[PDB]
């Protein structure tokens, strides 16, 4: 029988179980594929490793299809996979998941350090795309006062209610990015916490940055903070990664290396997209989810005798994922050689609040816990 | 129908539901009870608050039975009981659980933070009375190596396996203390953690005090921690407290206002093991239990997908006691007036393990989890 030939990265989590279902599967280590690897190859399924070239593509006689199992596409010159028709997909939002959890997870070890409730705090997200969007749905689910800005958007015609800039920096408690790093176009992003805006935040102001590195200036952060008026500041990006300022990570809040959207669901789900988008692309009926390739949580249910109050709330989501974890790791190992790309690399095996099913009854008030992104089940 | 006449502490918890049982009870507080209220009085209840003087049983004319709610009992004179005919019965452990559990938190945190295994530290307990001796059954339960040092206890013939002082100093990692508070008698444990043993302490060794504060030279414990080598140290008891050093806050790994033993269970128990003394005194089959008298815990049960590891051990025992919670606390409100006492007045509705139901199959290994306090249940 005649197969599509696929070829994919050799370290593609998953990738061979489930394109196999597809067709003939060839795999090779992303970053030694030639031009003669693509020879008879019907689709590409590759990850940030591999730069789609006109180089790569010089011998691609059968190429229809390229997917990469990453929510960027930088290495991949669409302009070129566009003028030649080939499709392409990336797997936006795959890790977004982990990065909302992340946020929470800072904002409920911060109350709990500083003493205050998160329902008194109103969170501004500056960029609305797949992170901040999906925050925003965790957050409002739970109940917390959300403020979105979105430029870009808006001027597109997203209908959404948005909040300006020089509002959003006054009218909200916490202040999280999730935008990308931008230095030209209409709406720049490079220090877009700059100097200026700093130091008119206020000493009970949160600033979190788990966007990207200069969006925040990390020399501006640290002048910033070292007035120690009890200014507030969390970092898991860093302007010059994986390089920090020695002076600057004591004064951080949690400081971790850009593991915020880290988890064994979302990279699952970067294989997953993209085969199910390749599938579609094929006219297949198969398709497939994280959760029935990974292996049950370890603790994967938990049961609840009343309605849960904002203690529980914290007992709950730190079974999952608790920010002291990697910030003591970081902190600990930062000196040795490599150690801000290693811990990366081999990260544990962190899931997410999906994982976990919490069951109730009626009175339990799950529904909220459901939409932060808990698995519910009413008794 | 005649009924004994039971004087009870007005603020013991749980002391009228159970006592009215077994006849007629009055409420008043315990710090103005004078000796016209023991007038007919049969039997006497009281807490820490209530000093058992020859002033107070001037005309204890019924007097047969005083029990007192607490693990101590120097507040009683009981060579007066004694001599006259009164059977006296306090609550020993009532409180011990609590004390375990802080512990095994400390060292969770610390093994996540410092970066090791609390299965490669062997714990040095040095008091093996109803504290101790729980502590020592929860470790080894679990698989932990624990040295049990008692010279008053080998003295009266204990047959447990004793490790001598200097040994242990040497022979364990982790250091923690629970004896009571003498200046004289055969085995003073004034200044027992001097500054001799302070400076030959390893800077890879632990240090926690929850017995008593005067145990370790506070004095000296800072000298040694401001060398800086990497000793670290835990204090819950504080030489002088309410007062502390506030330069020596600062370089303890964690400071707790004197609450190890605290939750509701132990305070239930101090009224629970009483009543029960007072039912077997009277010839009664009455008989109560903490658990039967508090509401279900918030998270009362979870489940195992698998056997457990050393960090889902700290997931599940954290979901019930964080030290770090009552370190940020007791950081943050020191600096007001009266705040070690009043943030013990208004503690939490901290829980233990038992109140915790772990149910998982029987390739789970729950035994050990049952050993350190859970509630199991095989599927
Ligand atoms: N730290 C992490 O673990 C982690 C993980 C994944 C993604 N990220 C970072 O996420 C940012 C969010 O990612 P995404 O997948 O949602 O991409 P996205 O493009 O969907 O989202 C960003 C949103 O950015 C808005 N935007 C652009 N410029 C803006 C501006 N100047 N002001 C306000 N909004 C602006 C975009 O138009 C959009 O609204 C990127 O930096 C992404 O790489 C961080
Ligand atoms: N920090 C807390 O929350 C908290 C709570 C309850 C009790 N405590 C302190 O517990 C200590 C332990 O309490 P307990 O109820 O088990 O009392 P206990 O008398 O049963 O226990 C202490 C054990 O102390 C041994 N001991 C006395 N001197 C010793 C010495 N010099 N060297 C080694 N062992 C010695 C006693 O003989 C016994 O073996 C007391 O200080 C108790 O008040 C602390
Ligand atoms: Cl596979
Ligand atoms: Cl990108
Ligand atoms: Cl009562
Ligand atoms: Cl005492």
């Amino acid at each position: 029988i005649p197969t599509m030939k696929i070829l994919i990265d050799e370290n593609m989590p998953y990738a061979q179980a489930l394109f196999s279902q597809l067709g003939e599967v060839i795999l090779k280590p992303g970053r030694t594929l030639t031009a003669d690897d693509l020879i008879d190859v019907d689709a590409l399924m590759i990850r940030s490793v591999t730069k789609v070239n006109d180089a790569l593509l010089a011998k691609a006689n059968r190429l229809k299809f390229v997917g990469t199992a990453t929510a960027g596409m930088d290495h991949v010159d669409q302009a070129l996979l566009r003028e030649r028709g080939i499709f392409f997909t990336a797997a936006p939002g795959c890790n977004k998941v982990g990065v909302a959890e992340y946020v929470f997870s800072v904002l409920m070890v911060l109350a709990q350090q500083q003493g205050f409730s998160v329902f008194d705090k109103t969170v501004g997200i500056i960029g609305a795309g797949q992170v901040g969007s999906y925050l925003a749905k965790c957050l409002s689910g739970i109940g917390m006062k959300v403020l979105l800005n979105d430029p870009p958007k808006q001027a597109q015609g997203d209908e959404r209610e948005f909040t300006e800039l020089e509002t959003l920096l006054k009218q909200a408690d916490v202040i999280t990015l999730h935008t990308p790093i931008t230095r030209g176009g209409e709406w720049p992003t490079h220090h877009l916490i700059d100097a200026a805006i700093l130091e008119q935040l206020r000493s009970d102001q949160i600033l979190i940055n788990a966007a990207r590195g200069p969006v925040v200036d990390n020399a501006a952060l640290k002048a910033r903070l070292q007035q120690g008026d009890g200014f507030t500041a969390v970092l898991d990006v860093f302007e010059f990664e994986p390089q920090v300022d020695m002076e600057l990570l004591p004064l951080l809040a949690f400081a971790t290396p850009h593991i915020a959207g880290y988890g064994l669901e979302g990279k699952a789900r970067g294989t997953t997209m993209i085969f199910n988008s390749y599938c579609e692309f094929l006219g297949s009926a198969h398709c497939a989810n994280p959760a029935s390739l990974l292996p049950k949580a370890p603790v994967p249910k938990v049961y609840l005798e009343r309605a849960w109050d904002e203690e529980t709330l914290r007992t709950l989501t730190q079974i999952i994922y608790d920010v002291r974890k990697d910030d003591a790791q970081f902190r600990r190992e930062i000196h040795q050689p490599g150690a801000f790309d290693l811990m990366r690399k081999h990260y544990w095996d962190r899931r997410e609040y999906s994982a976990v099913t919490l069951a109730g009854g009626a009175d339990c008030h799950l529904a909220p816990l459901a939409k932060l992104g808990f698995q519910v089940e009413v008794c």
